[PDB]
DNA sequence: TTCGCACGTGCGAAA
DNA sequence: TTCGCACGTGCGAAA
């Protein structure tokens, strides 16, 4: 839980927490305040369970297309800067963090998946995604193979999906239509029947999740990975010589993956609110902040104008906004849930054959427009419940009592109604048939 | 699925994968068989999910406790080795993986939890659990902390509940009584009471896990910490200058840490069977096998005697195996799942104050010993009713038929049932307050 | 051991 | 939207 005169940090695994520890210790020692960081399993699922009840750290470290949905909670709103902190960043960055008129994160950064090759095993990547069967079966002779990336998490195999047609909803008239998806348009049924046939094939495996990808491909195992700018510091350290560049095509349409804007919410109970933003505008949205972070993993296209103008002209951040271009920023709504929810149970049940194609989109295609019901809603349903109950228990409390029934020394309540049945002119049956 | 001719191995993400990758690699060159190794979360929970319809990895990798319920279960390989290859470990640790007088792992080294200290900060280690919170006070003086370990799982907070004794299950007539669980006596409610007082005097944090410790430690924020011989690999590429020593006491008493064998057991659906048989007892249980693994991360005492002879000249090893042998290996029964859940909730709701060490221990001890519901007793249960509901079903069907009672278009049974009782000479409230 | 009411939500109906 | 039966398991009783 929260506690005055100190800050704590949730971030990704995958982030670079270590370099944002470097600074969080250079703001330990300027004005006296501890700050630890912290990377938790599904902190995008814990945090809007636990912040409900006060807990949760002072501020966390996620993508924002959970934001909106976590702002109509109630954990976050109202964050304001001076405009010499509202300039110093990118006008597309903060209008896909604002949810309703209202800032509710510190953007930091704007992240993409590119393809990710090996230039010693392939010197020329794949143009597009139909000759990847093909180059698989002249590497699976050398040993390797040619693509494995996270089938796990739907992040990944949407850039396919979308790349002839599927939306995850449609913006029109100013606003998005949160009832119209397209995630069971023939569109998504060409990226992911190409999808699942690459494992019908067995040019890859529907249980591959993050681990069994990145070290295929840091071991020099596979030729090419879909990854975002945080992977690239770990493939540094391994000995491949590696390059990043555009996705591939698909049906002579690009890949088009979901832009994501690293952004930081200040929790709406802490009472660091001043202190935390102490830390995020004056101690590591500055040169040297993001650089201590950047130098850990990779941030991607960092929205800080001023540190941005560094890192655009390395050329795997050039790459890796080609792809983002040709792809679309993320919908903040709080219905983005639901349809990440349903678009995994789609890929991974017919990657792994439990459902067809056909099946497991057009489940998905309702499973991503379901209202959740109200906690009001829910408790109107158990409180009607827990009335009817109470009604039939004091009536057959009654017939118990003041029956005198020919009824055994125990019995159901069933007993009881049969009982009742026949003084009435009624003939019970054994399987409950009745009539007179 | 498993593939005949390829062997897919699961190991905890805390042990040396890579060391044992390696091995899969020579393995693979001198017979051509591919082996992968994985380290998915919750391993130790999934298998037994995915094993039941023939699904999991063709060897699986975990401490011995486990290994009994999976065995239960039909989900492991019997053991086959030659007499000869038994005679090449320590019998002891072929104790571990015997259950219903079968072998059914490889036992694969010894683990026990011992006190890892920075020799710098702290050159004389605290001897004894009581003196640690006053160390603490000398520590906060510097900024630093005097202890760090996990608090989340039960397997690091158990040394000091067993130590004033506590225990799982009592062991007699050589077997262990599942009814006989001593986690509510009054040592093991000193030993928590003990940890809920270093957190409540803001000794010890009770969110802190892993990965927060292993992280505090490494970078010198505590001079404590408790962890296994997986843990000193990334000690040695830190800064910090270490010692691994006992465990301190506890009111006079050691500290009893639970001792695990890491066993390598083989699933009953593999079609696989002897090439693993092969390479568990021919390329990892060799000296040149088990040193690849150790070299990533440290076993600890291995079982084959050839190879801990020269592990055992360590000063680290001699130490995890004096902590050991004021330990206990622990039971392989299947109960110790749920021995597990239910001193992991206890722990958790105590440290947390959700509970007091009273009522998170007598439920502890209730949960331990409770005898689950076999699947047949399970579908006895849902079977009677169901056959309850359709005799209802039955009744209400017939006088909704047959009695024109003179209710609404849609009205519940209750309503049915009511009409039911004026028509044999009752009458019903409102509330279902019934008599004649 | 079996047994039966309680429980909150699922699923679809009826509007 | 509210509604009501069905669903499988919890808890405790009676043995
Ligand atoms: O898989 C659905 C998931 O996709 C995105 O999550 C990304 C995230 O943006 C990256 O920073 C990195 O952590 O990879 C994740 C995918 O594993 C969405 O941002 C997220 O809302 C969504 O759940
Ligand atoms: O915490 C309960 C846990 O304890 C043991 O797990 C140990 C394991 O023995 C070690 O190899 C290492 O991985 O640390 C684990 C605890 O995090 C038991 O083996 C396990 O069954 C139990 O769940």
């Amino acid at each position: 839980k929260i506690e005055e005169g100190k800050l704590v940090i949730w971030i990704n695994g995958d982030k670079g927490y270590n370099g944002l520890a470097e600074v969080g210790k250079k703001f330990e020692k300027d004005t006296g305040i501890k700050v630890t960081v912290e990377h938790p399993d599904k902190l995008e699922e814990k945090f809007p369970q636990v912040a409900a009840t006060g807990d949760g750290p002072d501020i966390i470290f996620w993508a924002h297309d959970r934001f909106g949905g976590y702002a109509q909670s109630g954990l976050l709103a109202e964050i304001t800067p001076a405009a010499a902190f509202q300039d110093k960043l990118y006008p597309f960055t903060w209008d896909a963090v604002r949810y309703n008129g209202k800032l509710i994160a510190y953007p930091i950064a704007v992240e993409a998946l590119s393809l990710i090759y090996n230039k010693d095993l392939l010197p020329n990547p794949p143009k597009t995604w139909e000759e990847i069967p093909a180059l698989d079966k002249e590497l699976k002779a050398k040993g390797k193979s040619a693509l494995m990336f996270n089938l796990q998490e739907p992040y990944f195999t949407w850039p396919l999906i979308a790349a002839d047609g599927g939306y995850a909803f449609k913006y029109a008239a100013g606003k998005y239509d949160i009832k119209d998806v397209g995630v069971d348009n023939a569109g998504a049924k060409a990226g992911l029947t190409f999808l699942v046939d690459l494992i019908k094939n067995k040019h890859m495996n529907a249980d591959t999740d993050y681990s069994i990808a990145e070290a295929a491909f840091n071991k020099g195992e596979t030729a090419m990975t879909i990854n975002g700018p945080w992977a690239w510091s770990n493939i540094d350290t391994s000995a491949v010589n590696y390059g990043v560049t555009v996705l591939p095509t698909f049906k002579g349409q690009p890949s088009k993956p979901f832009v994501g804007v690293l952004s930081a919410g200040i929790n709406a109970a802490s009472p660091n609110k001043e202190l935390a933003k102490e830390f995020l505008e004056n101690y590591l949205l500055t040169d040297e902040g993001l650089e201590a972070v950047n130098k850990d993993k990779p941030l991607g296209a960092v929205a800080l104008k001023s540190y941005e103008e560094e890192l655009a002209k390395d050329p795997r951040i050039a790459a890796t906004m080609e792809n983002a271009q040709k792809g679309e920023i993320m919908p903040n709504i709080p219905q983005m849930s639901a349809f990440w929810y349903a678009v995994r149970t789609a890929v991974i049940n017919a990657a792994s054959g439990r459902q067809t194609v056909d099946a497991a989109l057009a489940a998905a295609q309702t499973n991503a427009a379901r209202r959740k019901p109200s906690w009001r809603e829910r408790e109107n349903n158990r409180r009607r419940e827990r009335r009817r109950r109470a009604v039939a228990a004091k009536i057959y409390t009654g017939l118990r009592a003041q029956g005198d029934y020919n009824l055994p020394k125990h019995c159901d309540n069933n007993e009881v109604l049969k009982a009742l049945c026949v003084e009435a002119g009624w003939v019970v049956e054994e399987d409950g048939t009745t009539y007179r």
